[PDB]
């Protein structure tokens, strides 16, 4: 037994891991067969970033601009071009420690493990959520650019994240590996905000279901609600709808636990309403929205990744 | 910026993850150079767990009792000894994979990534502390014994805890690599209990100096107190004492900050016994103990690993 905010384990995307080096920039790529992925804004320099033209920008540059660091090996960049807010340096050594992989773009809601990395080397792992308001609460200083985010299916890694700057709420923003922000957000120095953002619903539940498999149950009660009802009341307090298809994915937690799915909603109404009276919950004294349904099955019955 | 519960990147430790199967038993091991180690209660059956004599049960065993998989390939076991609690299975082949390493035995209040694993495959990683009580409140089910806790220094990596055991408050207790349990436990079936578990009160005051590192000042006061007066204020609160050894590991954060020691704990002090009245620090809605100051100073100033 136990919970805790788990990261898929990092070996596979340390592997890919190098510095890219422009100008009087460094930043971290990821390095895939013969390819190193990097945000675009390496190629902007100290006065081009109030509106830059990355077009134009990268038409100037040449192969041997960028200098690609792996490990204590230069690698040599035979050619280079633009996918969105992506750039890809193809180089003429495939990265040998390659793991099985895939681009996934993800939907908000969703948890992914970040790998935190300064010049190409990693410093960190750990468990993020994508905000509704397509922002992640992440852990992010100068250098750490072009650090990833991922989930592992038994042996395939999915990236789903690459950092490339900081808003000035204190969150994060960042593309999917092709390049494309998450959110209206754009690289360029402009005035951008993080907009407001939402408490995910589904994953709220999905941790009290943990909760229980867990042994907390103080918060449970014996009443139910609609889900009409329920959304009423999550809509007061800042809450995402709760759809009929969340309720289904919700499924296997509730057969587990034999908590009908609509029952948790009523305790959370009142959790919702009432508080928690100086009570914890799994060691938080907040409601916890940064586990999956998905994440907190995982946990509670152990899978594990080749 | 932004904060974080970071654990440390697994993959050096991913590579040394084997799994050990002796009779109806099976449980991971930590593969280093040709000695495969392990919880000795591996040699347990169904029936030796209420008092057994592991001499007695060791000597019983043959090598090719000891079934070692890594990954698709088995290990043939040359010879096997046991050291307090950890059994030692020498291999005929050293791991490639080895990376720098040492054996250490933590103090409690310090922290450490733990990369819990089944059948010799990770599932997750996450970061700990050992709490005053020697216990420490983990995420493992019936197969994570072996897994480790560790922490890396630049490219060395320190291990200081293997899985044993689930005390009854669901929380955890194991070893350090050589096999002394940490706390008075012991591997066999009998009452055992955690004991009374204090809040480690030198980390909480590193995390309030990351909440000031980061933005969040609200909590904050004009006032000071001396060591004397906050220690009885602390020992009402079941915090621990906090030593003038403290203190001054506290100076660098104190120095980055500009906030004396005894200024942030007359903060901690206003906190205790007001309590956040609804507000959060750095995303808790409770004050946080398993960061030390080292750890704060890392992911504050982005150090990194190879
Ligand atoms: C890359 O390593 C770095 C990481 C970033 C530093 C601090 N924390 C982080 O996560 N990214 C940047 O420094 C980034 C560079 C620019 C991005 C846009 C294209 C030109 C390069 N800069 C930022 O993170 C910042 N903010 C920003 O661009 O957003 C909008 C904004 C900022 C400030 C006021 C109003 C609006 C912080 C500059
Ligand atoms: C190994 O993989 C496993 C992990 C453990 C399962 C559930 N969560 C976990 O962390 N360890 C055990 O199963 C362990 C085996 C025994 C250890 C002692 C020597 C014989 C083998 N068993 C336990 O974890 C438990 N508890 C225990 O021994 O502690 C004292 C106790 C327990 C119950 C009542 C009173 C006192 C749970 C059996």
């Amino acid at each position: 037994s136990g919970f805790r905010k788990m990261a898929f384990p990092s070996g596979k995307v340390e592997g890919c891991m190098v510095q890219v080096t422009c100008g009087t920039t460094t930043l971290n790529g990821l390095w895939l067969d013969d390819v190193v992925y990097c945000p675009r804004h390496v190629i902007c320099t100290s006065e081009d970033m109030l509106n830059p033209n990355y077009e134009d920008l990268l038409i100037r540059k040449s192969n041997h601009n960028f200098l690609v660091q792996a490990g204590n090996v230069q690698l040599r960049v035979i050619g280079h071009s633009m996918q969105n807010c992506v750039l890809k340096l193809k180089v003429d050594t495939a990265n040998p420690k390659t793991p099985k992989y895939k681009f996934v773009r993800i939907q908000p809601g969703q948890t992914f493990s970040v790998l935190a990395c300064y010049n190409g080397s990693p410093s960190g792992v750990y468990q993020c959520a994508m905000r509704p308001n397509f922002t992640i609460k992440g852990s992010f200083l100068n250098g750490s650019c072009g650090s990833v985010g991922f989930n592992i299916d038994y042996d395939c890694v999915s990236f789903c994240y690459m950092h490339h700057m900081e808003l000035p709420t204190g969150v994060h923003a960042g593309t999917d590996l092709a390049g494309n922000f998450y959110g209206p957000f754009v690289d360029r120095q402009t005035a951008q905000a993080a907009g407001t953002d939402t408490t995910i619903t589904v994953n709220v539940l999905a941790w009290l279901y943990a909760a229980v498999i867990n042994g907390d149950r103080w918060f449970l009660n014996r009443f139910t609600t609609t889900l009409n009802d329920f959304n009423l009341v999550a809509m007061k307090y800042n809450y995402e709808p709760l759809t009929q298809d969340h309720v289904d994915i919700l499924g296997p937690l509730s057969a587990q636990t034999g908590i009908a799915v609509l029952d948790m909603c009523a305790s959370l109404k009142e959790l919702l309403q009432n508080g928690m009276n100086g009570r914890t919950i799994l060691g938080s004294a907040l409601l916890e929205d940064e586990f999956t349904p998905f994440d907190v099955v995982r946990q509670c019955s152990g899978v594990t990744f080749q």
